[PDB]
DNA sequence: GAATCAGGTGTC
């Protein structure tokens, strides 16, 4: 109902969502969708069952649009969290087919490049930004299985990134990636001024990042 | 799914 109330004010209305804001690596993956077949069951990702996500996501990229948008883990160091987010769901309803008047965005404080409202617990007031919420969250879980797939020695189908013991176990045993959040201070901890030059030696991290994230490391035990 | 332990950073 949320919904149909801006759904009649405003015309088309986009729900947005974001996963892997907590994560120490990948990017960031938020989700711009508009729908107007009902689908039961839906609800906010996080209480529903990984295999249940599964089910209603093939749903809804059945009887929705859906527009998805990344940023950069090195986006995310360079900009922030936050802007890498806004960035984002930016990119997301850029990649939305339909055009929407209004937008719905989980969360507070976001302002995207469509007029739109900010609504916290979002994702549990609203259908739309629910069904986003299961977009989001699905597609990045599958980016980081994937990342186990091009780094062997790393649980990503696991715990996603995220701070878990068994990640930090995983990157003290076998170094920090490029992937990985170097302004995140667990991964800050971790970093050495000679692994930062090598990563740019090889190519494999930015300039600018570079000298971030040096410029960083420096700022240490301040 | 809910409880409760862990672990991240942006806004203001
Ligand atoms: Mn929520
Ligand atoms: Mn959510
Ligand atoms: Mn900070």
């Amino acid at each position: 109902g949320i919904d149909e109330l801006y759904k009649k004010e405003f015309g088309i209305v986009a729900g947005v969502d974001e996963a892997g804001r907590g994560c120490l690596a990948g990017p960031v993956v938020a989700a711009a969708v508009v729908l107007e077949k009902e689908i039961e069951g839906i609800n906010d990702s996080k209480q529903l069952s990984p295999a249940k996500r599964e089910r209603l996501l093939d749903e809804i990229m059945e009887k929705a649009a859906v527009g998805i948008g990344i940023a950069s883990p090195e986006e995310i160091d360079l900009y922030n969290i936050f802007n890498a987010t806004k960035l984002a769901m930016n990119r997301a309803l850029e990649n939305l087919s339909v055009k929407p008047s209004f937008v719905l965005v989980n969360g507070k404080g976001i302002e995207l490049s469509v007029p739109g409202t900010c609504l916290v617990k979002g994702d549990q007031k609203s259908k739309l930004i629910g069904a986003a919420s299961i977009v989001a969250k699905v597609f990045r879980d599958r980016l980081m299985s994937e990342f186990h797939r091009m780094y062997p020695q790393f649980s990503f189908h696991k715990h996603k990134g995220y701070a878990t013991k068994e990640h930090l176990n995983e990157i003290r045993k076998n170094g920090v990636l490029p992937i990985h959040r170097l302004s995140f201070e667990p991964v800050l901890e971790l970093l050495t001024d000679d692994l930062l030059r090598e990563f740019f030696e090889k190519g494999l991290i930015s300039e600018n990042r570079f000298e971030r994230i040096l410029n960083l490391l420096g700022a240490r035990k301040s």
